């Protein structure tokens, strides 16, 4: 009675489509970031810079740098019960609790890939060495964030960034982009929207007054993914059945002077 799979198909089918529908709704990096992938599960292990080209033998050493990859996963329990019943009555499954499971996982996805971890080497779009500044100035009244949007666009193009551009904000200055004045009436987010082609975002992980301004681009950064979101059996415990969402994926910046930050 311990088993291998205590689902069907359909069910498992239903339950990866749920996950994977979590995953796209809750991400927002993948917005802005390409991918490198995928590359398997067995592949532990990536380099993270590019490639540059007598009377004894000689030893030859590649000069890149390597990391390895980290894993982000959740669990949750199933009822055997509840999979009887289901499975018997001919009625559809409840998948609540991998759904919640789905959207920690986008979460801590999101905080990685904004934050990095310092303890562990990696580095965040936040917190990366050399990239750009540019003071946040005054978003109170209007034309604050169209000047340092310019500013910033300025800034990239003069290091040989030529866009197009894409601009991540935090909640406090997304909202503070929707007032409405006197005899302004014209939306701060409409101007940015326009200025900027690949797009405007908010994002909850950003903390405080923040935003940041990227030249998207193969060779300035990108996103390397092992396995993506996938969800996986534990085997049985007691009679109760524990399940894993997981998921493996690395950011790679391979240039810092495409990344601009608004205090």
């Amino acid at each position: 009675g311990h088993a291998e799979n205590p689902l069907r198909e359909e069910e498992w089918a239903r339950l990866n489509e749920t996950v994977i529908q979590v995953a796209r709704r809750s991400l927002v990096g993948r917005r802005i970031l390409d991918i490198y992938g995928p590359l398997g599960a067995g592949v532990q292990t990536v380099p993270y810079d590019e490639f540059q080209g007598q009377e004894t033998a000689m030893v030859f050493t590649d000069a890149r740098k390597f990391k390895t990859i980290p894993i982000i996963y959740k669990d949750f329990l199933l009822h055997w019960r509840d999979i009887e019943a289901a499975r018997t009555h001919n009625m559809p499954l409840d998948v609540s609790a991998a759904a919640g499971a789905a959207a920690l996982c986008a979460q801590q996805e999101d905080e990685l890939i904004f934050y990095g971890d310092a303890r562990l080497g990696y580095e965040g779009l936040m917190t990366a060495n050399g990239r750009l500044t540019v003071p946040l100035g005054d978003w109170t009244s209007p034309g604050g964030g169209f000047q340092a949007i310019v500013e910033a666009t300025r800034k990239l193009n003069e290091q040989g960034h030529f866009g197009p551009y894409a601009v991540v904000l935090s909640p406090r200055l997304y909202s503070q982009l929707h007032r409405i004045y006197e005899h302004h009436h014209v939306l701060e987010i409409e101007t940015i929207r326009q200025l900027a082609s690949d797009g405007v975002y908010q994002s909850n992980r950003l903390r405080g007054e923040s935003g940041v301004v990227v030249s998207t681009g193969r060779e300035n950064m990108d996103l390397a993914v092992s396995m993506d979101m996938v969800a996986a059996y534990l085997g049985a415990s007691r009679m109760n059945h524990p399940f894993r969402v997981l998921e493996a994926l690395l950011l790679r910046i391979k240039h810092p002077d495409a990344i601009c930050t608004l205090e």
